[PDB]
C-alpha cells in the first residue's frame, strides 16, 4: 500500500532478524532481507522492500557489529522499487 | 540537541539492548531504558529519553515477544520531557 511504510518495516525487520544471528550476522543479511520483503511486502519480489538497504548492509555488516550497521544504513536510499 | 532525534535513538537503543535478553526481556526493560538514556541523553535524568515508550514497553514486553512490543510502542507519545 505504501513504499515508505515498506521501507521502515524493511530496515527494522532486517535489523531485528539479524539480532538472532549474533556472531554470524554478515552471513544472514540476505536471509533477513528475504524474510523482511516477505513480511513487509514489495512491489518487485526480486528487488525486495529496500534494495539499497540490503546492499549497504552487505557492505557494512561485520560479526558482532550489527548496531553500527543499523545506524549507518537505515537512512540510505532504496533505489528503484520497480526494477 | 533535538527531542525528536532523542526519541528515535531511545526506542532503537532500548530495542537493541533488549535483544541480548532473549526469553527474559521483560526483566530488563527498565534496565535497557536507562542504558538507552545514557547513550541518547535526556533533558531530565529522572524522566529518561522517552517516558511514554518505557511505560508501553514495560506493559507489552513478554518473553520472546519483543518485536511485537517494538512495533507497537516505538511511535508512542513520550510525554513531557521536562518533568
Ligand atoms: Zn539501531
Ligand atoms: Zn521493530
Amino acid at each position: 500500500a505504501d513504499c515508505c511504510r515498506m521501507k521502515e518495516c524493511c530496515t527494522d525487520r532486517v535489523n531485528e532478524c539479524l539480532q538472532r544471528y549474533s556472531g554470524r550476522e554478515d552471513k544472514f543479511v540476505s536471509f533477513c532481507y528475504q524474510e523482511a520483503t516477505v513480511t513487509c511486502g514489495s512491489f518487485n519480489e526480486i528487488v525486495g522492500c529496500c534494495y539499497g538497504y540490503q546492499m549497504c548492509m552487505i557492505r557494512v555488516v561485520k560479526p558482532n557489529s550489527l548496531s553500527g550497521a543499523h545506524e549507518a544504513c537505515k537512512t540510505v536510499s532504496c533505489g528503484n522499487p520497480c526494477a
